[PDB]
């Protein structure tokens, strides 16, 4: 596996997961939808049932299909909807202030009240 | 009870936690072992069956009774061993770095084995 010894709260917060959610997707190489592009910009493998070209974003909740090779996903989500603080954000797991980690448990559950109301 | 949303895991690591773990502790006031003098340096409340005056240190473990109105907890610590990485730490939790948070856990599982081994 190799990754860290995280619980499942904050657990998608993490680059990696987030990539690993990916298990095919036709947007790999000579596109601007890849595993790790996408999952930059919150954006998780979450297939449809008859759709499986649809990738939504988590930390804010953004259903987006029908992708090309030229659609920045940062640019995409936030383009629709500034739900993930995350994406501003350019510093790794590591690298941030705790202040900031937790500030954003915040808008994680708030866009999902969102939703509902 | 006022408290931040924290699992179990790192819950000790909060400064509030390892202050309300004091129940009474005589030396209080006019003493320099106070419940948030000591907590401040990992002392946390626990006290034996018959030496009710005997405060240990966790991310290090290390029992200390016999305390006097001039006895500095972080110095106390220090002074027989700095298994506490923390005693320097001076950021608030939402003020240090992520990196330092998790590096401390290794800490902490680091000592626990010390005290088998
Ligand atoms: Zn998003
Ligand atoms: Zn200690």
């Amino acid at each position: 596996m190799g990754a860290p010894t995280l619980p499942p709260a904050w657990q998608p917060f993490l680059k990696d997961h987030r990539i690993s959610t990916f298990k095919n997707w036709p947007f790999l190489e000579g596109c601007a939808c890849t595993p790790e592009r996408m999952a930059e910009a919150g954006f998780i493998h979450c297939p449809t049932e008859n759709e499986p070209d649809l990738a939504q974003c988590f930390f804010c909740f953004k259903e987006l299909e029908g992708w090309e090779p030229d659609d920045d996903p940062i640019e995409e989500h936030k383009k629709h909807s500034s739900g993930c603080a995350f994406l501003s954000v350019k510093k790794q797991f590591e690298e941030l202030t705790l202040g900031e980690f937790l500030k954003l448990d915040r808008e994680r559950a708030k866009n999902k009240i969102a939703k509902e109301t």
